[PDB]
């Protein structure tokens, strides 16, 4: 598999990966996160952990378990860290700590390297043996709720190091190494692989979307952070000027996200009257269906209020789609304003750029080529893999 990436990134990146992998042959590595079920962290680890194994690394991946209440508490911590807002009962921290204890009993932690992904398992460091512990933060912690952050920083300060997706998430109030490594797409995964036009046509038609007219696509959960209501608004404002245009909102549920409906109803409401709005809800691991819709799209949106990175952006740029992205978090390192897409602070701004891109075919096409090249140079899985191997070599040598 790893030799297949030379086509994209060249022989020098691949040789470096082998050289780093050689130095790490005798370390065991554990990844712990909140879901294998699909999207985001699971989607990365489903490609990344097997690549680590192909390079001869003893890499394992274990998923924590919880009650509906546990995921209620962790979803509230997530929103509180990203928005700086929310009322957090004292009971939330007790539920959290109790489910750390339960998982610690059921997950062996005797590894040379332990990667803990995101806040849900951060408390497992209480039960650490003598290996190197790395907190992999996927979310925006730039301006967090002081009580939720104060609590979490209690655990984070005990790690050997920490990975954030962009430098802007690095914390002034931590002394441990903070390394900025963005997530990545696998260009050979079912999400990103080339499809024949037949496959694209099949899937777009199946869902009752007109292939012969322009499609505006957002791939995202029905989550307030992705602002589905604001996407509909953007589309409604643009639709006056581009009457042939259709909106497809392609959502899926998340194992650690119980707050996934009512927003759907609000979205349905904001959609009422417009027949060219398609609010789709697909199973997780509908990767080829997402692929098809991204290739079918004329313009892609990721109009997030908050976003750690937004893999949906690089997925669209790779397929040569311009992206209108929320001016926030890791969207800003993928969407280079006027080059790979446009950054927006409101639905009204999004509408202006929707009409611009739909009226300017050569500009759209150029932006798409610049998007793919920007992802080829920055956001492919071999770069993330190479930088992870370097972080492990760096931090294990500091630990020992
Ligand atoms: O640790 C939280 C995780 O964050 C990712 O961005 C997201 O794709 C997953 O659905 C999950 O919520
Ligand atoms: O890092 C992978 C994903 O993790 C989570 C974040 O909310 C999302 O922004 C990111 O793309």
């Amino acid at each position: 598999m790893i030799e297949r990436y030379v086509e994209f990134v060249g022989e020098h990146e691949i040789d470096a990966i082998f050289k780093y992998a050689e130095k790490l042959k005798d370390l065991s590595i554990l990844h712990v996160n909140s879901t294998a079920a699909g999207g985001g962290v699971a989607e990365i680890l489903h490609r990344l952990v097997p690549l680590m194994r192909e390079l001869g690394l003893n890499a394992e991946w274990k998923v924590i378990r919880g009650s509906q209440d546990f995921f209620t508490v962790t979803k509230s911590f997530h929103n509180a860290l990203q928005t700086g807002k929310g009322e957090i009962p004292d009971e939330y921290f007790k539920i959290y700590d109790e489910w750390q204890e339960i998982n610690a009993g059921e997950i062996p932690l005797d590894y040379d390297v332990v990667f803990i992904h995101d806040p849900q398992p951060a408390g497992l460091v209480k039960y650490r043996k003598k290996g190197t512990w790395i907190w992999r933060c996927h979310i925006d912690i730039s301006n967090p709720h002081p009580k939720v952050w104060g609590f979490l920083r209690g655990y984070i300060s005990k790690y050997d190091g920490m990975i954030v997706s962009i430098p802007e998430f690095a914390r002034d109030d931590l002394d441990i190494p903070q390394i900025a490594i963005p997530p990545s797409i696998d260009p050979l995964s079912p999400k990103n692989m080339p499809l024949p036009q037949t496959t694209v046509d099949r899937i777009v038609d199946k869902f009752g979307v007109d292939r012969e007219r322009p499609i505006i696509l957002q791939v995202s959960r029905y989550d307030r952070a992705k602002d589905p209501v604001g996407v509909i608004e953007s589309f409604r404002l643009a639709k006056r000027h581009v009457p042939d245009a259709q909106l497809v909102y392609l959502g899926s549920p998340a194992t650690d996200d119980p707050e996934g409906e009512v927003v759907y109803r609000e979205t349905v409401e904001a959609a009422r009257g417009e027949k060219d709005v398609h609010l789709l809800m697909l199973p997780p691991n509908s990767h080829v269906e997402v692929n098809a819709f991204q290739r079918a799209a004329t313009v892609v949106m990721q109009k997030s209020i908050k976003e750690g990175f937004g893999l949906t952006v690089s997925e669209a740029l790779w397929k040569r789609k311009p992206v209108i992205g929320g001016n926030t978090g890791g969207i800003r390192i993928q969407v280079i304003n006027g080059v790979t897409g446009f950054l927006v602070d409101s639905p009204k701004a999004a509408a202006y750029y929707l009409v611009y891109l739909l009226k300017n075919k050569k500009v759209r096409e150029e932006m798409g080529e610049a998007g793919r090249d920007h992802v080829r140079r920055n956001f492919l899985i071999t770069q993330q893999l190479r930088r992870y191997l370097m972080a492990i070599l760096y931090l294990t040598k500091r630990h020992a």
